[PDB]
This record gives structure tokens, C-alpha cells and sequence, in this order.
């Protein structure tokens, strides 16, 4: 008797590091989960690798569907069709977007006009254009849900990565646009601080273990973020049909050191 | 396996309402759970009613203790009390506070200095003794949590409870200090926007048909929230080990329009 | 063509640190300016500083008041004296509370029920009682202003000063309380940072000049704030018609490191 | 004797609303403005309009660059040329950035990838632009400042107007980021509530009558707001050497109703 068994959920970014905990998550509620990525190898591997974790489940509630949501000319219709292999012949009942590049931006001197625009495709443009559609395939009421994804960094960025804070300051605003825009269906954002994903660990590089210590010591938990503690503010915020306009902060204390 | 089933919590305030439905959905994940409440018989009727709808559970899992929280020559001692039995055998490894006397102010043209400071007792006072002596009873890990409780009158005041929206930025800033005293333990804020409690009808009487109708239509949502939904949020920060310092703001939207 | 000139402005706090500069600054615009604080060598010298400073002025736009405002028996009466006394035959046009006790509190271990409540008097029953009685000394129009004082540690405390961080965050909430209790009276907040007042080095002793440096390191400006900029943050918000419900930060990118 | 004497303004957006009335209020202080618009004769009118206001001042304190801002091909260039002039034969002091289109955009049902990335060339490479290049034109010092504008929306957004929230919500993490990047010179944030400029008449209508009852009615001003006014917090953020990483509100108590 949980409140997830019946529904659908759709993962865009579901193949890594918070989105794929998310899936893992959502499948240990029994749901029906679909997830997005544009890594055809590791859109195969997270598959496998959820069966294996739920041996239980039917393959037939794990579906899977390649999307490259950075390119304009496809964003829209690759949205369309993963809305529309998620509902199946019902309707979708949660959407999480953790979907981004994460790839280190260009510092100021070598600023380019395309270095700007180019994240706004999968950060603003594809979110738009799942609000844009989802009510062909979601009921709006407030039992579903949509969540977007936003950082500590939009209060204390890092340096060098200001456009990629500037985009998280405009996923929290638009959050709180498409929660009127989409009422009664429900909008929030989760703002993860510092969580050790193996895409960080690629950013990083030989400073990896510099850079924890110090996210480790600039903390109250003095601890970084593992994404299965992460994941539960995505499946608090499908489980609370009072929550929307918000966002849920999991930065382990680091915005108060 | 789930992170909850041998966890001890503490409900300062489980009586009715929120802190109630806290409690129901802690027994729903097998936790043991002690309750704190002034008034003697909602607290031997409220134990009655979980351990009907949950008799899988042993008895001895749902205790309660009366405390009056509100007078400021006993609020140690009964914190201490009920600190100590709520470990038992053992320590405490979530506590829970919406203990809140709930009586409309004064306005304020009547305001009087005693109007003032005698809701800090139990707002203000109650918290800090718990913060003061859980060390004794609690480990101080990211494992074990503390959430005190807010709400949407911080930034959207209600006239004229200019008072009590004063104290709800004193929690929510207190928290934040005591994220930093008691690190690396968690503590947390629940804000909930319009919950449908048995006492908000009191306070309300024969206006509560009205306000009603106007939270519904003040919200994205277009309901008023539900105890059950709300009491997700405090489950969520228990079981976040990474979430400290922080708000979850759980409002129907009511910030948004 | 300057609005402040005829200008009646009451400043509770104002015989030392930011209060202080506050006088001069309006001063400087030519207004008429009120002084209140407890100390009554001090209030004196307050006064003979000004006059020094500006002696075109008449020296009769240059009144201060005694008033013990951590005093219970005697708040209510106090501010209704300092009120009456700032309108004269007119109306007050802005007041500003900087007052405080500037003690430094205890530890956890040994918080008292006292050493919570007693903050309070001064820091949130003083502005209530003025906003009580200003109805009566005081335009309800929104070329009128109400400006109380918070801090940047209501959002990154200072152990162990987390009893003070609390009133901090009541002063921000009651301030959005009483822009609408008080409507279309204009009410806001100023939140400075780390500004070099001589009571700092009173609470510090000492640790004065390791806190500096340490206080100059973790800010983007590198430097400690003056009395003079953060006063102009009090400045503008007389001048703002339009700047209500508000919380001016002055605190030099310190949130940002 | 006045702080902005002498002082170099460079006005972004300085031709109508907001930014005029900051070019007007930096003149009446004795500074040196640079104007900025796309509209060659709204540029000849801004300077015709402010000579008329100040007979008194020196015509080569008042200059004017006509730069089309929305446009990849340029913005980079005509920033870097913008920022040549305001500089002179001396540094630039303060830069403000008002630019903006003002109009409205399309429905959601309509919304295109092209319709969304627009606005972003304006509102995020420009200042991206401008703070890539300020450095060989302003000193990186504390009394140095530059103010970028937001709005009210971001938090209470406009229905249809999701898009524009999301802008003003990257413009303000992106001041963060720039007070990061910037420093030791000052970033910061103005976010205006309603304005009647004519750009609003403009976009409003038939629409206006009914508009400005609305927004004086969800104000505790009862009013709307003075482009004068508003003007304050922008020639605030200038003087106070101490502000950065902030958002200054100036919305009439919007937010609160
Ligand atoms: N890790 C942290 O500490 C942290 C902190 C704050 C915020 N965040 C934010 O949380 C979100 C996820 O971060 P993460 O650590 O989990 O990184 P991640 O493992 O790389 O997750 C990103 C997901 O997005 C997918 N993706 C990337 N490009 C795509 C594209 N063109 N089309 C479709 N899908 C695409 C990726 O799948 P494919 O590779 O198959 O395309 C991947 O599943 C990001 O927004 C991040 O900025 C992370
Ligand atoms: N309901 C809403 O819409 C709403 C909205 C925003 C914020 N909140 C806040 O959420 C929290 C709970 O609200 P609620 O609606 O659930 O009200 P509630 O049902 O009355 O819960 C209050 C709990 O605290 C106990 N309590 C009250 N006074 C006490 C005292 N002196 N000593 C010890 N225990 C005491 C009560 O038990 P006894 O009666 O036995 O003492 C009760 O169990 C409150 O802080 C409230 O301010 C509620
Ligand atoms: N300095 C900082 O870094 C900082 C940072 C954040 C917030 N703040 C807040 O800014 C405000 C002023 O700080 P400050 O540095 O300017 O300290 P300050 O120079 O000591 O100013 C405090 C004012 O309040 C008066 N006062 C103290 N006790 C009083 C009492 N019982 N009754 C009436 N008046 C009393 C004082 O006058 P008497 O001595 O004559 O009583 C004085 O004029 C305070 O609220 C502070 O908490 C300061
Ligand atoms: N008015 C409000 O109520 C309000 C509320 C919140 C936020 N805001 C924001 O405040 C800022 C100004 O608003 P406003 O009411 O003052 O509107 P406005 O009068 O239209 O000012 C916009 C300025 O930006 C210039 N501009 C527009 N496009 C340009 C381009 N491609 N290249 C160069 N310059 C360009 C315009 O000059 P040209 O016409 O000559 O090109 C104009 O001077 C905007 O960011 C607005 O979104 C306004
Ligand atoms: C948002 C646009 C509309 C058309 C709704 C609008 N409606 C109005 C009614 C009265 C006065 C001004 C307006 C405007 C102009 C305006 C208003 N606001 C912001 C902004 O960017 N542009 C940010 C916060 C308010």
C-alpha cells in the first residue's frame, strides 16, 4: 500500500548520478518508471543495472528512450515522443528533470556569445517544452507533479561557473511560473549542494580530492551529498500533494559556513 | 530495510493535527515514537487511536507524556522528562516539534508586553532546552535530525498576527543557528501554508466556512492542505542525511499568487 | 529640491555605531533628527558631536531622549515619550530602531529562561510599541517610513549567538507583518554585515583584530563595512516611496564567501 | 561636495523608464553619464530632454551611444565601445543595466525555441559581455560598482510572462556570480515592482485603466510606482560601498498581498 505502486514516473536525466537515483528510488515505491539520457551505452547499462537491483519488478515497468535534448531542431519533438512513451495508454503522474551537461564553461576571457546560449537549450528550453506538452499525457491536478532541477551554487556559486548559476537562478523563477501556468498540477525545484557523482568526479579531475575535503569541511553534516539521500527530496515532493512552488534545499548546511 | 523501522522519534506536539499525522506515517515505517502533549486526556486518546490503526506494533512503541510547555518555571524539567523517556534504553534518533499554543493575538492596539513574550515560551524557550539537553540523549550525527516547525505567515503575515509571523522568523533563523551548535546532527523547518486541523476551526469559530473558501482560491492548488500530506515533509528531513539548515515549504502555491 | 530637509526623523540607537551615522546623514540632508539610548553621558556627546559637525543647523533640530528600552515596566512609556517628543506640533516622517543590548550570551549549557526572553524587550516589544502608538505622531502615508535593523547572521550565524540569530529573523518577519498592519505606512528592515562599531570591540575584547582580518578575508569586498555606507542603506529607504515590506542587505559579499 | 560628483555613469538602457530616470537622478548629483539605446531618436531626445532639466550642466557631461543590443553579431563589440566612451580619458565608476525589450511574449501553446533564447543575447550576454570587458575601463575597487535589474516577477510571476521570470531570476544568480568573479567591485541587483513607464502603457493598452487598479490594489502603498522613486535604489547601490552580492526590492509591498 504505496502511494507510488500504480504511477508513472518520467526521469529525464535518468541515466547518472541523481537521476538515476531517483529511478532506483521510484522503483523501490513500485513504479513505473521511464528513463531519458542521449548516451545510447548508458542508457543500457542503467537498465540493466536497475533490474539487477529489482529482480522483482517487471522489465515492463523499466522503459528506456534516447533523447539528445541539446538540439533545437529536435528538443521538441524528442520531448513529444518521451511524454508519449511514458503515459503508455494512461497518463504520466510525476516528471524529474535533472538533465545537464556539467561540463566545465569557458572562463571570462574566452566568453563567446554561443558558450552563453548554448546551456539554455537542455536547462530552459527543454523543461519549457515539457511543460509546453505534458497535458496531453498528465492530468492537471495536484496529485501530479513536475520537478526541476537547481543548485546551492545560485546563492554561493563557484567560480568560474557563473552562467551555469545565472541558469539555476532561472530554473527556480520558471519553477515558480510553470506552477501557475500548469495549476493545479504541482511545480517545485530541488537545489542539491555537493553530491559525489561520477560526472563530478570527470570536472574535477586530479583535484578531486582537494575539492572534497574542502565541500567536507565547508559543511554541518561534514559530509558530501550521496545521491540516494538526494533522491528522497524528488520522491517527498511526488508524495506531498500540498507542495508546490517550492524548493527543497539538500546542501548538508553548506549555505551556513 | 528501511532507516525508520528501529528509529526512535519524538513528537513534541502529536497530539492532534500535524504533529498527529507525523506520528501515523513514523509507525507507518515501523518507527517507535513517543509523544508530548499538555492536555492529559487528548494524549491517552490520540495513543488509542494509532495503536487501533497500527495494532502490528507492539504497545510499548506508543508512549506519551504531558508537559506544559507554556510556563516557563517547568519547561526544562518536562523536556528533560520527556528526552529521557523518549530514549529509553537508548538515544533518540529524530525529534519533531509543532508545539505551538495556537490562540488569536491581540491586535495591535491592544498589544501588551506579556501578549508578547508569553508565546516565546513555548515557540522560543521549549526548543533551545531541547537543543540544550539532547546531546545527552541523542548522537550528534547526520543520522539523527531535529525539525522545528514554521510557516507561510513568515512572509506572508496574516493581520493581524504581526506576533506570531515574528516568532516564525525566530524559528526559522534559530534553526539555522542550531544547525551550526549541535552540527553534525540536522536540524530542519517544516513551513506549512493552510493545513485543516481540528484547532484552526476553534480559532476560526464561525469564520472558518469563509477563510476556508479564500485559502482555496489563494493557493495554485486550489485545496487546502491535508495533515497527511504535511506530515511527509517532516518524514522527508528524517531520512535525508544530507538535508540541514533548511526550509521545506509546503503551501499549495499560496506564495505565488 | 531635497525631501529630507523639513524631514522629522526619529532614530532609536542613535548615540553610537550605525544608529549614530544615521543622524549624521540625515543631518547632512538638512533634517530634523530625534535621538534615543539608555546612556546618559553618552547622549550628550552624541548631540555636541553633531552640532560640531554641522553648526549652521539650529541645535534645537538636534534633540535626544534617556529611555531605558530593556526595561519592561517602562518601554511602553518610554517610546509613547520619545514619540511625542519627535512630532512636536507635526508629525514624525521617519523612524529608524538600531537599539540593541549588545551582550555577548551564554553557551548552550547554560541557557537560561532568562537569557532567551530578555533579548526580546528591546529587540521585539520596543518596535511593536512603537508601531502602537506612531498612529498618533505619524502619517500613515506611504512618504513615511518604519526601518528596523536584522543582520546577515539571521542567515549565517555566529557560534554561539543563536538565541540573537533568532531575534533577528522575528525582526524581519514582524517587519513584513507591520508593512501591512501599519499600510500604506512604508515598513523595511536593514541588514548589515560586519561593520566596526566600538561596542564590537566590547563584545570581543581581545579577539578584536583576529575577527577583523577574518571578517575583511571571507568577504568579496575584502574590508570591513564603514558606519557611513551601511547608513546610507537607512537613507535610501526614507527616500523610496516605493520600498516597503523590504530587507536592505549591506554586508559586502560576505553570504558570497 | 557630493560622493557622485565627477563620477562616471555608464546607463545601459538610460533612453526611457527606469534607467532615464537614473540618468536624471546621477546628473542632479554632478556626474558624467553615458546614455545607451537601440532608438537613434530616442537618444537625441533623452539628451535634449535631461540639457533641459540641467541648463547649468556641461553638455560633455552628457553623452549618448546608439548600440543594438539584441543582436550576436555586435553585443560583444558594441559593449567594448560603449564602455571606450563612458570611460574617457579617466575610468568608469559605475555601470547600470536597465536594457530590455518589453514585449510581450507568445502564450505557451506558441512557444518556440527561437522565442525563448531572444531575450537571453539582452538580458544575460550583454552583462556577461560588459563585465568581460569592464576591467581595462573600471577599476576593480570597492568604491566601483556595477547594478544589473530583475523584477518582482521572479518571485510572483505574471501568467504568460514565465519566460521573463526566468531571466530575472538568472540575472540575479548571475549578480552573485559577477560579485564572485568582479571583485573586489560591487555587484548587485535592483528588482523593480510596477512601474508605470511608457513601455508598460505601451504593452498594456486598452488594458491600463484596468492594470494600474489591479496593481495599486495588491500594493500596502495602495500605489503604484515612481520611476523617481525606483531610481533611489540605484544611486543607493552606488553610494554604499559596502553592498554587494545584493537584491534590492522596491515593489511597494507587493509581495506581501
Ligand atoms: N552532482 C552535484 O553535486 C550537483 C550539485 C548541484 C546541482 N547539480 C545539478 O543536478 C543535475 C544532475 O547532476 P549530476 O551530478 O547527477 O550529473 P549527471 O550524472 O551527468 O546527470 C545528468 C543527466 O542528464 C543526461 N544528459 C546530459 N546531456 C543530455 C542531453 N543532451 N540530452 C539528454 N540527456 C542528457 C545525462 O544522460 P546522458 O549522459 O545519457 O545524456 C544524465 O543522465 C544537474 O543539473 C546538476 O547541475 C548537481
Ligand atoms: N494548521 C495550519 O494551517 C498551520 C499553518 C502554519 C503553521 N502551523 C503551525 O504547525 C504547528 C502545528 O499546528 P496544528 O494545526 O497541527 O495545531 P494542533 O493540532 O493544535 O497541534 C499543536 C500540538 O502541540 C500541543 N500543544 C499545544 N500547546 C501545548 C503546550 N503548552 N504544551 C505542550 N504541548 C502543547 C498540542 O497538544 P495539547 O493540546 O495536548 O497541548 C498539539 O499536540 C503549529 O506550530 C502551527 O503554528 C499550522
Ligand atoms: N556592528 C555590526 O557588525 C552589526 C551587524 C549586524 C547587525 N547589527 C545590529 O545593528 C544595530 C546597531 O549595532 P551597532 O554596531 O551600531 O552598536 P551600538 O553602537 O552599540 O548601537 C546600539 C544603540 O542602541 C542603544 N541602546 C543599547 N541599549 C539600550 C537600551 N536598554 N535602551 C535604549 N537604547 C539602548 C545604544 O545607546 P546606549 O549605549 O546609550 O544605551 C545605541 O545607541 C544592532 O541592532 C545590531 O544588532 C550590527
Ligand atoms: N517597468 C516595470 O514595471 C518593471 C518591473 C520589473 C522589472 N522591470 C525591468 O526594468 C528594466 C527597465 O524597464 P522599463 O519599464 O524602464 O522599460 P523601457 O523604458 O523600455 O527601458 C528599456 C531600455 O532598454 C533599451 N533597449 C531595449 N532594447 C534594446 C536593445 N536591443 N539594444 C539597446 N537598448 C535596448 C531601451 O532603449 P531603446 O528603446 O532606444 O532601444 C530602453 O532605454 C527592464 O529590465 C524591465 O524588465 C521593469
Ligand atoms: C509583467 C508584465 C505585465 C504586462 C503583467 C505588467 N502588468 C502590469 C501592471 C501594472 C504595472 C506594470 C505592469 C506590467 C509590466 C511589468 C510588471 N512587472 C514586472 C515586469 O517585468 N513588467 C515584474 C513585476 C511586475
Amino acid at each position: 500500500t504505496d502511494q507510488l505502486h500504480g504511477s508513472r514516473v518520467l526521469v529525464i536525466g535518468g541515466t547518472s548520478g541523481i537521476g538515476f537515483a531517483v529511478c532506483a528510488a521510484a522503483l523501490g515505491h513500485g513504479a513505473i518508471v521511464t528513463i531519458v539520457g542521449s548516451n545510447a551505452q548508458k542508457l543500457k547499462d542503467s537498465v540493466a543495472r536497475l533490474k539487477s537491483s529489482f529482480p522483482s519488478t517487471d522489465p515492463d515497468d523499466i522503459v528506456a528512450v534516447r533523447c539528445d535534448l541539446s538540439n533545437s531542431d529536435t528538443v521538441e519533438q524528442d520531448i513529444e515522443k518521451a511524454l508519449q512513451l511514458a503515459a503508455g495508454n494512461s497518463k504520466i503522474n510525476h516528471i524529474v528533470i535533472t538533465a545537464a551537461d556539467m561540463t566545465a564553461p569557458p572562463p571570462l576571457e574566452d566568453l563567446t556569445v554561443d558558450s552563453v546560449q548554448r546551456p539554455g537549450i537542455i536547462r530552459l528550453v527543454a523543461p519549457l517544452m515539457v511543460a509546453k506538452h505534458l497535458p496531453k499525457y498528465m492530468n492537471k491536478c495536484p496529485q501530479s507533479s513536475l520537478t526541476l532541477t537547481s543548485g546551492a551554487h545560485c546563492l554561493r556559486p563557484n567560480p568560474g561557473w557563473t552562467v551555469i548559476s545565472g541558469y539555476c537562478g532561472a530554473v527556480e523563477a520558471m519553477s515558480r511560473g510553470l506552477a501557475i501556468d500548469l495549476k493545479p498540477l504541482r511545480v517545485n525545484v530541488v537545489a542539491p549542494g555537493a553530491v559525489l557523482t561520477e560526472a563530478v568526479k570527470d570536472i574535477l579531475g586530479d583535484a578531486y580530492d582537494a575539492a572534497v575535503e574542502m565541500a567536507e569541511a565547508k559543511s554541518t553534516v561534514g559530509q558530501t551529498g550521496s545521491p540516494e539521500s538526494v533522491a528522497q527530496a524528488y520522491i517527498y515532493l511526488m508524495k506531498d500533494h500540498y507542495a508546490s512552488g517550492s524548493v527543497v534545499s539538500t546542501n548538508g548546511g553548506m549555505l551556513l559556513v
